[PDB]
């Protein structure tokens, strides 16, 4: 069956993240400014936290490839691979659509450790586009999922923050050997 | 079990896609003309119709690794990772080898939407260097696609092309809500 | 659960890496988050007495440490075994210890893995030795299941593997 991860993403300003790539070379008439355009390259990497945001997990890490810009919707459709790494439990391998302005579904596409094996759909939710993003991972394929990673879940809006032992890393907050 | 689905993947023209980044550095000795190799990348986006060309379905989306490059085979071997959208029908992503010069096999890595979950092979088939490609996906682990996506496939040739309703995008013509 | 080994060598003759420097830093480079690295090296048999094929992908460097010496990837890439197919991955590559990655797919006898895979490293930067945990697959071939030397930083491939010569290569081996 179906087993519900949820995962907060943070960017906390402290990885050197994201590195935009400004490959696409599309440039706006007149001014000569940088337009986003296919072809402009994204590597990044945030810290993850559980759902109660009690717990720090580990980190994202990947690669986001700009599709398409959308003048209208004001943001970016980008093509993205990466992993959540959630220190000795495992990682879990996503790929998939990466819209700046709205909710998308990106492929499980496996995982290690407690999530070897897994499959599914995963739902990108953009609380604060870049710096707060929520994902509910929906898992099949693993065993029952350990009752720390399924905390009571705060609901997410731009004002939601690590606690501040999570943030600290202090013990009784972070995964066990929580990925840095 | 497996089930097979058919999508032609047209570069109409219109999206200035690919965008060849010509990392891999390297020129022919004696002329200075770039000389595929590893390292080159190549972001990309084409439009995707289905197996019968009478509905536009949405769009790939992806990067291509350059790997290495055939001077007997007159083509060049690609690592790439992209995904297939079909609009509200969701998503299939993948990953394997892109060669230039003959049909090759990707691994299905998942799917959202009607395909969460799914997994298998695809086989790519080149119509015509580099403008049109044919896919067959062998699609486990799903429900039974929509008769939509199963209608009768025109056969592979190099003069296919998409009807006029599809390629205008009309209503009736297009997938639901089918990905611009 | 069926393991398979394979040895992953850069013999030097691919022009493989190609370390792109786009994370911008310097000290002289210092690697950091954003250098993206192509690369391609040549697949053995855990026996190490036939050349399989190649691997084939993309690495986004995420992380150095001046403390353990070394780096984080994010990985993506393919294992090719000529005509037996290829297995797909993606996950962690981490210069100075072990990690697991995830099995993404694959094609050929391996249509439909899934599972993990222990990447280990022999010598950096030189050799590596896997051993994919594959699952929702049919028995391997005999020929993928030989006895396995043991990993130590010493081993190679067979001369006659290294040649390429007959008896020694997979079906039509990934070149």
């Amino acid at each position: 069956h179906v087993q519900e991860l949820f995962v907060y993403e943070i960017n906390e300003r402290d990885r050197g993240s994201p590195v935009f790539l400004p490959f696409g070379g599309k440039k706006q008439p007149g001014t000569d400014a940088h337009v986003n355009s296919l072809g402009d390259l994204v590597p990044f990497s945030n810290k993850i936290y559980d759902g109660s945001l009690k717990t720090r997990l580990g980190i994202t890490a990947g690669l986001c490839t700009l599709i398409s810009h959308s003048d209208q919707k004001n943001g970016d459709r980008y093509e993205a691979l990466y992993s959540f790494y959630f220190g000795d439990y495992g990682h879990i391998s996503v790929q998939g659509p990466y819209i700046t302005y709205e909710d998308s579904y990106l492929a499980i596409t496996g995982g290690s450790g407690i999530f070897a094996g897994c499959y599914g759909q995963a739902k990108l939710h953009q609380i604060i586009f870049p710096f707060k993003l929520f994902y509910t991972f929906y898992l099949q394929g693993i065993k029952k999922l350990p009752e720390a990673l399924c905390a009571p879940c705060v609901p997410p809006s731009p004002s939601v923050a690590p606690a501040d032992e999570a943030k600290q890393c202090l013990p009784n907050h972070v995964a066990p050997n929580f990925t840095k």
